[PDB]
């Protein structure tokens, strides 16, 4: 049989809030090194990477390997009934039909079984490679929320210069146009971090605002959030599950 | 003349929203004993029992008796313009055509005088007799309106069991079905009370959770909630107003 | 060129939510005396007039006069960009066809630069003249927002009745009708301000609370509210901006 059981039950409820809204027809590949998600949106232009170590679980126990067909919508209403504290436990038969969910309170007075049922998928599975970025930039999670908001009010699309000085974000659209300037200016504080750079090349390229909000809904689950990007290679935005894992979210330039 | 004041406002704002969602047609019984109210939805399903002592009442006087047909959507319109700790002073005559609002800020600077025009009532008078229910379970005010609201996501219906070691909520829908078992774990912490329950028999019946939400709004009003239900009778469910009365929520089995 | 420097960029936010759900099409006068704006709304009732000293900018710099035909509600997006202690700098060239908008972030490392297209307008200018009122109503700003907005669930206008006592606010609708006693009574306490008036004359005139409700939206900007009343005359709402300036707001009598 599967069975994950997971004290922070709040990454969990963190995670399907940050899918939900990009995809809804997914794949859970479960095996002994432990969770992992590949799927892409209606348009294709968009990637997600779920991966969750079972060296983080609590408790993990997996006979054989698994391939769950989840509606995402619907386990997420699920989720939605368990709470911050709660212990949540993930548990599926080896030949599962459904698929089993245990929210469990600390001190064990609330315990609650829920059962979703799975479902077939003519899926497409993506091989994606390793590769070594021209840029990776590194920024406080809250402050990449608030980039790709501001900037949606302005245009459709987004341009993202990179150098060696900082990374500056461009859009135009109705009322005018705007530009953010990331600078590495020289302070005296604390923990307040910056943006730190590794250019090997100055990148210029062009994506769409819209599922770079999407990418956001990821924020609760990591402090920062680096972004590598590559002349003609599709963006990559990586919120690192800390203990856990990481979710990476792939994302195609315009045009 | 009926003249009632009530230091803590706050009170009567809360009943009133607790109401306002069930009901919209209801009359005032008014007496020297205190406040009374007893009316059904438009289904006639659910029945609603509110009571307001006269020993709660800072300042309680009335010469006759009283039956004042109010407009509930209306009065929630009135007693939002209330503060928190505003003091409210309800003032009708022996003759009223129309109900007074006095909200009194306390240091008197802020004072408000409402009117409010009554209206006539071709209402139907029930008389519940006091019965000796199977089960009585106590249980926190904030925990009953998770399980209820969790369970509103699941199905329409929620499958209440009754024993001796604790009792389980169920319920059945689209996407799956979901099981709330509530027990008495024995930990060692504070105030955080569990679900202590007075079971002379098991009993197991089926109520509507859209009802159920509905008496859920009175949550505010009491810290903790009792449901007493019994084979073959209404389920009831009580938020005791601390030092002033009761709020009861009778509630027809399905089928 | 232009180029005024404001350390509280917060104000400027505070500002520009107050007009935009009055007026969307004004004209900043730009001198160098400071910032000016006047305009009405479409209905001609009420009119707005904004004033920020040059005294108060931390770096104000204006060579030739400048009349900038902004759209509000255009800038009210823009502005929604800008952070709370993030430094705000207006900066208009001397033939300016856009006017550039740099938010600045307080250890500089997050600089924001929009640029925001003018237009022309085919405005026509008001003067209004100074005069003595008969009453001068000091109430806090939270004080007032809550009358109003409490009294437009009882009716469309407000009946407002001046005296030395103290001043009333009317409102009569649907489900009945309110009063409102702002009096001055003699307590016990700290700051927590009443509702002083220089009384010359009694007045009392109507109000539409739909244009009140507008005005109550600079809220934030101030801690208290005057509101300078006089037989036949239009009642004049003012948020003093301190240290910078002031918000007046014109409003003509009912009938």
């Amino acid at each position: 049989m599967f069975e994950a059981r997971l004290v922070q039950g709040s990454i969990l409820k963190k995670v399907l809030e940050a899918l939900k809204d990009l995809i809804n027809e997914a794949c859970w590949d479960i095996s002994s090194s432990g969770v992992n998600l590949q799927s892409m949106d209606s348009s294709h232009v968009s990637l997600v990477q779920l991966t969750l170590r079972s060296e983080g679980f609590d408790t993990y126990r997996c006979d054989r390997n698994l391939a769950m067909g989840v509606n995402l919508t619907s386990m997420s209403k699920i989720l939605k009934c368990a709470g911050n504290e709660d212990i949540i436990t993930l548990r599926a038969e080896d030949n599962a039909d459904t698929l089993a969910l245990v929210f469990e309170a600390p001190n064990q007075e609330k315990v609650s079984d829920y059962e979703m049922k799975l479902m077939d998928l003519d899926v497409e599975q993506l091989g994606i490679p390793e590769q070594e970025y021209s840029c990776v930039v590194k920024m406080p999670s809250g402050e990449f929320a608030r980039i790709c908001r501001d900037l949606s009010h302005i245009g459709d699309a987004v341009v993202i210069s990179c150098a060696k000085d900082g990374v500056k974000f461009s859009a135009s659209g109705e009322l005018g146009n705007g530009n953010i300037k990331l600078s590495q200016t020289s302070n005296v504080d604390k923990e307040e971090e910056a943006v730190t750079i590794e250019m090997n090349e100055p990148v210029q390229l062009t994506f769409a605002l819209r599922y770079l909000n999407f990418f956001t809904k990821a924020t609760p689950l990591s402090s920062t959030v680096t972004l590598s990007m590559s002349a003609d290679v599709p963006l990559v935005v990586e919120y690192k599950i800390a203990d856990m894992g990481h979710l990476k979210y792939y994302l195609a330039p315009k045009i």
